[PDB]
């Protein structure tokens, strides 16, 4: 049966959620909405309940407000954010405007964690192949997150990590929005795979060995200059394989530059840190190593286990290529909310 909910303002909104749910506090922006902390007292748990902000005022909203809760409901990995519960105060389709979503609650993210400082080997080797365990999984699921950040990086006390926003994606000036992407997006070079996500746990990865950015950028530009810098600048076969020929002709336009030695440029680490990310930090995404083969670097040779590290099951995601109306989105949301099993 429906549970009772009870209403509080928060972030400038009315709140309504079930009674279970206890002690909401603001922790900030999420995607498409407003994070509050909670404790669950059906479970015990501290959890986070996004209410997403208008799922409903356009066909853009509808269609990802659809595909972010279609995400939450199939991943279930350790360390990729999962759904604990989906719910609406809405007693019908015809009520339906409202869309919460709970999750645990991580004590903090990558960001909290680096404090401009270096951190130690077997630390950076746990947190790495958490990521690289996650995004084998989603990956598997043909879904790519295209930004991840060391702030959608969450980890609680013991280390254990999981992945926030995947799936669903300001990048002006200085900003660590830009600092992790992969070149081939920034520039729109081409039609972009999976791999744009190992460039940035790359950068990830030197950050968290250095305790700083790799590529700092102050603008689009600057950025690729310190990337080229590292990696050299393109081939020939890379070259043509940018589709884009606007962004070809800019590229062939700049003074040609070896690769750096990267035991020149991260002094003092761990070689087969060094090793790896000579393949992930590669400037043509279908040479780039994969979030598999990288599990299988000797890097991880104290946690890589072949057993346990799953693949998702098969995602539907033919409505990507849907056109439908609002009421139709609408509509397939609130079967998705009302079919939802929470996990055990
Ligand atoms: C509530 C929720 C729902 C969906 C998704 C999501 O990733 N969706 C795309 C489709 C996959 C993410 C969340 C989510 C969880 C979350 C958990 N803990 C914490 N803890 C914070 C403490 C303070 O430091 C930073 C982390 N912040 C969080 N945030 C911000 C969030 O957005």
């Amino acid at each position: 049966e429906r549970p009772t909910f009870y209403r509080q303002e928060l972030n400038k909104t009315i709140w309504e959620v079930p009674e279970r749910y206890q002690n909401l506090s603001p922790v900030g922006s999420g995607a498409y909405g407003s994070v509050c902390a909670a404790f669950d007292t059906k479970t015990g748990l501290r959890v986070a309940v996004k209410k997403l902000s208008r799922p409903f005022q356009s066909i853009i909203h509808a269609k990802r407000t659809y595909r972010e809760l279609r995400l939450l409901k199939h991943m279930k990995h350790e360390n990729v954010i999962g759904l604990l519960d989906v719910f609406t105060p809405a007693r019908s389709l015809e009520e339906f405007n409202d869309v919460y979503l709970v999750t645990h609650l991580m004590g903090a993210d990558l960001n909290n964690i680096v404090k401009c400082q270096k951190l130690t080997d077997d630390h950076v080797q746990f947190l790495i192949y958490q990521i690289l365990r996650g995004l084998k999984y989603i990956h598997s699921a043909d879904i790519i997150h295209r930004d991840l950040k060391p702030s959608n990086l969450a980890v609680n006390e013991d280390c254990e990590l999981k992945i926030l926003d995947f799936g669903l994606a300001e990048m002006t000036g200085y900003v660590a929005t830009r600092w992790y992407r992969a070149p081939e997006i920034m520039l729109n070079w081409m039609h972009y795979n999976q791999t744009v996500d190992i460039w940035s746990v790359g950068c990830i990865m030197a950050e968290l060995l250095t305790g700083r950015t790799l590529f700092p950028g102050t603008d689009h530009i600057d950025q690729l200059k310190l990337i080229l810098r590292l990696v050299g600048t393109p081939g020939a076969e890379l070259l043509k394989k940018i589709s884009s020929e606007s962004a070809r002709n800019y590229i062939q336009s700049l003074t040609q530059m070896p690769k750096m030695n990267f035991a020149n440029v991260f002094i003092g680490a761990n070689p087969l840190a060094v090793d790896l990310l000579e393949k992930m930090l590669v400037l043509d995404s279908d040479k780039r190593i994969t979030a598999a083969q990288a599990l299988a670097h000797a890097y991880f040779a104290q946690y890589h286990d072949p057993d346990d590290e799953p693949v998702a099951d098969p995602y539907d995601q033919s409505f990507e290529s849907r056109d439908l109306l609002i009421d139709e989105w609408k509509s397939l949301t609130y079967d998705e909310v009302i079919s939802f099993v929470p996990p055990p």
